[PDB]
């Protein structure tokens, strides 16, 4: 009853604007994020931090622009006011989206914005710069035209801020997750024999828009049959046949905060192998979740999932049939961010950290089954953002 | 008659799949691109080049993936086989998109992919590394765990390849341009009193999808009235009134190659100020185009536009009312790429180079007019991809 049987008009009935709307991040929280960065900067012996346009600029200042070839950045020092370096011609647009008071340092098109960075450093007597690791290497080149000191990687500082989500961030992610879960459920409902992956992609986009996502689907991967064996996917449109597994990974954003949910369900009658592998996926996901509480090493969450698969005769390690990639990854203002649930990572989990749990099983040459639901770490355990699937033919709890 | 008066039914009649489809880039062209890189590498004293996932990896190998936190990269040496460094789990998906034969070096999730880069360099005795300036700084960090030799900026090498488009690249851009130009024309047609910016965005996205773009609109800015004064825009939805200028900047991709066209037209009767400014924009754009031929400094193209505006009493330089940003930028597999039509840039134009021509006039507190059409440089002049607008109330030639 969850797979097939829903008409488009039945689906549309459940597609009004979301009414449980989480609050936007307020200016006081942006200030707290800045202050936190300053504490981590001082602990690392860093007195200047340069953040580039993108998810980290959005985190510290509210500016949601993507990175471009023009330097738009926030320079934070240990004690000075933050400085926002920006093309002069963009100031009006900047003013409309900035949520944080900053000094602006504007540059005209032929001027050197890197020199403005280094002058702001000099004014504040700052010598030890850490640079956003997501920023384009070109910024390194521009900075090095003016600075002779070594430029450090700002990852530990930025992760140290972003990894633990506040109550307001959690609620914005919760909203996105709730919306996406509904859309996943509606997509399974409208599926039928012969439906195209492209029709599902369009519907899912439309549904996410109707509910009030920032911009429809952030992405959408739909895979039928053998294509489900490819964790990243394959080009091409497909049409649904009985006996095929269907894997749908999609998500949206609410105020930039991401959902990212994967469901794998059977259309028609599953093989014994499909059923067996499906349930082992659910079990591995459950085992990872049960390992989650404060103080647990990220690698131990991955190993919990892996150990279930090994016991059942899959793997070991990354061997197929089995789990060829990590159990999960962090999520927030980016789709992938720290912390990473991966062998070798000793990062301890802490309250407020968010991460996917998606220990995909790939059966080489045959199919794959991926269940993905995110969780956050609580004071004494873990909270699912979305409840996990129940059966191969019941994708929704 | 171009503005208003078209129903959605009339517009849909013109929205069948594009039938004049340019050919995909072939395997020999990818090989030519690699060879060209090697020649430029040698002229710069560089014997290793690392290209990250994104537009440049797509250019050299066909792989279209976006950059992620996982290193996906092409290492090219002077004379060795190109090496593709890739997560092991992604190999099957990689094989399905790679258009260039390479030696794969696969890394498991807990392994260090930077160690593979440096091993491949060591085997080839290649230690003068240049790094893709579009690649995340993080790569610098990873590399520095293994290499103490210099890590150079690869911009001159990459631009040296990508700036001059081949006949097949030009034809793919031409397709995207033709498709977008039609979409722009239809959007003007369907406009009417009270229409929302948001409705024009949706329609343009749907129209690009119908014509067979890679993924709808790449982007879309629609501005009415006072909002046309913001080159990059402002949040919010607007509704059309007579006497407002309407600015629409949008584009799509075909096989990753970009269109990007801006039209500015009057809904209703224009003021004398709007008319006057509109025609000065057309003139400045025309003046830039007439300066284009091989050997001309990019900055001279900018200056040609600026000189017209100054003669008419606007500017000077970047002063408003006038032109607050550069006259244009290069375009290809990225929306913005070399060469930049900007004061200070002495890069000579050469056959096959592609660039926008959009010397926008902003009248502060009032409105802006941007016309954007792209051209390529020919052996003896310039070729418009799209013909420029004719009048304030005739946006299409």
């Amino acid at each position: 009853t969850q797979i097939g049987g829903m008409s488009l008009d039945q689906a549309r009935t459940q597609l009004a604007p979301w009414t449980q709307r989480a609050a936007p991040i307020g200016a006081d929280e942006y200030q707290q994020r800045i202050e936190r960065a300053r504490v981590l900067m001082r602990a690392q012996g860093v007195d200047a931090l340069l953040i580039g346009a993108g998810t980290s600029l959005r985190y510290f200042s509210g500016v949601p622009w993507g990175a471009s070839e023009r330097l738009v950045a926030l320079l934070l020092t240990t004690e000075g006011d933050p400085v926002l370096i920006c093309p002069a011609f963009e100031e009006g647009s900047l003013d409309a989206v900035l949520q944080l008071p900053v000094r602006k340092r504007l540059w005209e098109e032929h001027e050197d914005p890197y020199a403005l960075v280094v002058q702001a450093m000099d004014e504040q007597h700052a010598h030890a710069l850490a640079l956003d690791p997501g920023i384009a290497f070109a910024v390194h080149t521009g900075l090095r035209a003016h600075l002779g000191t070594a430029i450090r990687d700002a990852g530990a500082i930025i992760d140290g801020c972003r990894m633990c989500k506040s109550p307001a961030e959690l609620a914005l992610m919760q909203q996105a997750c709730d919306m996406t879960l509904l859309v996943q459920r509606l997509a399974a409902g409208i599926a039928h024999e012969g439906i195209g992956t492209d029709q599902l992609v369009r519907f899912i986009d439309e549904a996410h828009r109707a509910l009030g996502a920032d911009n429809g689907s952030t992405f959408c991967i739909v895979q039928f049959g053998h294509a489900t064996a490819f964790p990243h996917g394959i080009p091409g449109v497909q049409h649904l046949r009985a006996g095929e597994l269907v894997l749908i990974d999609t998500g949206c954003t609410v105020q930039g905060y991401h959902s990212d949910i994967t469901r794998t369900w059977i259309y028609g009658t599953p093989s014994d192998a499909q059923q067996r592998i499906w349930e082992l996926e659910l079990a591995a996901q459950a085992a990872a979740f049960a390992a989650v509480r404060p103080g647990v090493a990220c690698e131990a969450v991955d190993q919990a999932a892996r150990a279930v698969l090994q016991a059942a005769g899959l793997g070991p390690d990354y061997r197929l049939p089995g789990l060829p990639h990590r159990t999960g990854h962090g999520c927030g203002l980016a789709i992938h961010e720290a912390p990473y649930l991966v062998r070798g990572n000793r990062q301890p989990l802490q309250p407020g950290m968010c991460a996917s749990n998606e220990p995909m099983i790939v059966v080489p040459g045959a199919f794959g089954v991926r269940l993905e639901d995110h969780f956050y770490v609580t004071d004494t355990g873990a909270q699912w953002f979305t409840p996990p699937s129940v059966a191969i033919d019941q994708p929704f709890a």
